[PDB]
């Protein structure tokens, strides 16, 4: 494709980016005629919408209202920085009077870069907050260390692990934060028990609604990612290999639908290994036969 933008349409794009930064953070709505002459704008539109959805997802979490407000200000301040960019939106002056960066495709490319970097920046910010939220869950449930779980009976340990799973599973970013928290803590007896608790939840949870299947798929796929390149966790996978095969075929039953299932699995991964796809669509399908 090619991108052409008229002088007045660039002004319209600038205001639409401003409007998506403040208050309700609504979808950037632009005329289709304008989008057609420059399909790059779909990418920019989708990126700002993703950050808005991610911020809204933070609200329906146990995060401090101060924390969410502080993140909303950072997002708005950073979009305002893009809006004030003379390289993107304002007329060339002085030295760059007839530089090539004044052409539309170059202005829009720099807009793509700054919005992509904004998305990465906000992503790193929310990742830290999901780290904190995950840690708070372990602390509130009094299972943040080997010492805290040492004196739990088997029945109590099972009960704590179930409660933990019901809190981690509803938001995969919280689940990822829990794995990062356990990794940094380096408390292996706790990792051992959390692995057992994840498996038990995956083996028994209800799957009646789409929300439950989505929650379970993210947990299953990223539990497998968690074992990659880790001897202790790979050893845990090895011993419970057959149970994970049963779990994989429950979430991904249409074995003959290899291509669609693989695309679904890779879209939920946060490692880059083939291992989750291989377990679910290859190993488990071969063992059942």
């Amino acid at each position: 494709k090619s991108c052409t933008v008229s002088e007045e349409d660039l002004t319209t794009i600038r205001n639409a980016i401003q409007k998506a930064s403040r208050a309700s953070l609504d979808d950037v709505n632009l005329d289709e005629d304008l989008i057609a002459k420059c399909p790059l704008l779909k990418t920019i539109t989708a990126s700002l919408k993703s950050v808005a959805s991610e911020i809204a997802t933070l609200k329906d979490t146990g995060i401090s209202e101060e924390q969410v407000d502080e993140l909303k200000q950072s997002y708005e301040q950073q979009v305002n920085e893009i809006v004030k960019s003379r390289d993107i939106f304002e007329k060339q002056s002085g030295g760059d009077v007839m530089k090539e960066q004044g052409a539309m495709i170059n202005r829009m490319t720099e807009l793509q870069v700054q919005v992509a970097q904004l998305q990465q920046q906000i992503g790193e910010q929310t990742s830290r907050m999901y780290d904190d939220m995950a840690e708070l869950i372990f602390q509130r449930l009094a299972m943040n260390s080997t010492d805290s779980i040492r004196n739990y009976t088997a029945h109590m340990m099972e009960q704590k692990l179930h409660t933990l799973m019901t809190k981690l599973e509803t938001n995969y970013r919280i689940f990822l934060g829990a794995l990062r928290y356990l990794d940094h803590l380096g408390d292996q007896p706790l990792i051992d028990k959390v692995f057992d608790g994840i498996l038990k939840r995956l083996d028994e949870m209800s799957l009646e609604t789409n929300k439950e299947r989505e929650n379970g798929k993210y947990v299953l796929v990223n539990l497998l990612c968690w074992t990659v390149n880790n001897r202790f966790l790979t050893e845990k996978y090895r011993k419970k290999q057959l149970e994970l095969f049963r779990i994989a075929l429950k979430f991904y039953p249409k074995t003959g639908n290899k291509e669609a299932n693989e695309a679904d699995i890779r879209g939920r991964q946060f490692c880059d290994a083939n291992f989750p796809v291989n377990v679910i669509t290859w190993f488990a399908v071969s063992r059942a036969a």
